[PDB]
């Protein structure tokens, strides 16, 4: 728990997180998607909350990434929110929002969900 | 652009977003929230597509806000997704998702999701 | 109340929602969507939760239409799940999930989600 | 695809939905869960869109259940949007909202979110 974040996840999908976690709830890192308008790595960000309950519960953190990188520019930014669990087996558990850049007229349209599970397997 | 999203907003409840926009698509600033079990201010981190297209399309973005400072921990995390519309009135529409650090067992039951509009008085 | 649920609304996109709210907790009438791949009226069907509370908390209720009727098919359906308000200006906010039918491979971009407000005009 | 609806599916907390599936898009049965304030069956009423592509796509429904029921009444009410997808293992993917009714005071917190995979195992 708190721990543990930091390393090399991997969602049922095949993208790539890696993350740091830093001791004051800073999530920093990079993102390789398996699918959209992705090529390459993307920056991420976020925060966790560093001090989570003395319970059995998980970390509540949530981060962005806006797909636009040396290589491709996809005008959307996607951000993750669920929460870490640790364990022999640890996930990450999260529901995203997918915003693409729309004109008025087609905002109504502009917002997917979803959900995502990663591992370190 | 980085700048026009730079600045002092407020949304609907009357929470307090202050946001800088980086050259490299980053924002950082403080949320002060109005609702919840919130006190004070809280550091955001998010990020925002610093090239969108010409036309009157809006720029995505979203940012992240664990709720926990030194005056107090809510062992939640909010994230926004949404977009920058400029002009004289210029509006960020989002979406969110709350998720508080549950046992397995209240999992299913952990995440809130609601929208906001934020409108912009300073930069 | 079923009778103040009943009625013509209206959302800010120019939809029009026409609905029974039946004794037994039962929502039945027609959509008329004024975005999509729609063309006129399409069968809606819902809940509503008959036994609300006394207080001023509003009733929670929910209903699906399936974007399909003898001349449009869009192969989606979209579930809307909100409260009512009652008072002089009757209210309905809700949050709604559009899901498209996709091949396995596409199914991470299936479900859209937004939010409407409607206005009563008729019973 | 299309038919294969109706039957008894199970979702991973352990709730049965029991649906008819009507040649005409109709989606009526019952639903018992597994969490909330939830006691017994509750009838659940949908429709789902009787003519999907010819192509390999999966069919897209959804439903409201209100949970009130002769036993309980937990001034909420959930909708699940998704698409059915056969096969030897033919599973209903979903995504749900769930509202509870409060007082404006708290409108912004009275929505949940949440995912559910049904199968008929
Ligand atoms: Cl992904
Ligand atoms: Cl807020
Ligand atoms: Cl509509
Ligand atoms: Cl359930
Ligand atoms: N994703
Ligand atoms: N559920």
């Amino acid at each position: 728990a708190e721990a543990g974040i930091t390393g090399t996840w991997y969602n049922q999908l095949g993208s790539t997180f890696i993350v740091t976690a830093g001791a004051d709830g800073a999530l920093t890192g990079t993102y390789e998607s398996a699918v959209g308008n992705a090529e390459s790595r993307y920056v991420l960000t976020g925060r966790y909350d560093s001090a989570p309950a003395t319970d059995g519960s998980g970390t509540a953190l949530g981060w962005t990434v806006a797909w636009k990188n040396n290589y491709r520019n996809a005008h959307s930014a996607t951000t993750w929110s669920g929460q870490y669990v640790g364990g022999a087996e640890a996930r990450i558990n999260t529901q995203w929002l997918l915003t693409s850049g729309t004109t008025e007229a087609n905002a109504w349209k502009s917002t997917l969900v979803g959900h995502d599970t990663f591992t370190k397997v």
